[PDB]
């Protein structure tokens, strides 16, 4: 049983969980009740999976807008660093993934429609512009599952 | 048995471990073999402590030089985020601490000499300018231990 997790580490990102012979699942990244990721709630979400130790997690490499201030670059690195630290500390095998990696394999901005096509049972969850993070997480997971025959 | 850990999260930072009725200890933050923190080695160091769950960890709030580029602010946030994520994921109780907090309680740049005075048995480890991170980690731990009678 080889699970694959895909993570969009942005503050409006998400986590996708793909288990073999099971429908896909996706989870909005929890935020504090202050736009800020909630490390405690991320840890608890991950722990609730009871995933096999060493389960592979693919994390999109955060790259910031060219037009972002100094606290904006600090914030993107903080969130990416928090996810890496959480995942490595939780026993997962962590593979950073440039956004170009999955965007290239899936014709890619159409990520929401592309995710709906690959994961029809989740299309209701990708209808709105806010669902971009859910879409990226699913595509990253799909990418990390690889091309494989039965 | 109430342990206190102090962490300077900078790339040349360090971790200080204070146990009751034991001499203090300090550890350079491990780096990759590429200036880059090594998340796997940080996790393993923390796990090797076998600390009580919920042990309190005080982490200096990373603030970057005003004169630092966009990748420089991204790097300081990444390292601070990685430490927070590692510590929360590892079950510790994490308290961020402004540098002003301990600098104010210990007359504070003289942190290396101040650390040597408070922790004489470690003064050999604070002799060089490279030992700044060790000094800050110890001061943060001393600060987090609090003022308390026997």
């Amino acid at each position: 049983a080889g699970w694959v997790i895909g993570v969009d580490p942005d503050t409006s990102g998400a986590l996708a969980l793909l288990k073999p012979n099971q429908p896909p699942q996706v989870f909005d990244s929890p935020h504090l009740k202050v736009k800020r990721l909630d490390a405690k709630a991320i840890v608890q979400l991950l722990k609730s999976f009871e995933a096999p130790i060493g389960t592979t997690v693919y994390v999109e490499q955060s790259t910031p807008y060219p037009q972002d201030g100094k606290q904006g670059w600090w914030s993107g690195g903080f969130g990416y660093g928090m996810w890496i630290g959480i995942l490595v500390a939780s026993g997962f095998s962590v593979i950073p993934v440039p956004s170009s990696a999955w965007k290239s394999e899936f014709q890619l901005d159409y990520s929401r429609q592309v995710a709906s096509q690959l994961f029809p049972s989740l299309s209701s969850l990708l209808k709105r512009k806010k669902d971009h993070g859910r879409a990226e997480a699913l595509l990253i997971a799909a990418y990390g599952k690889g091309i494989k025959i039965n």
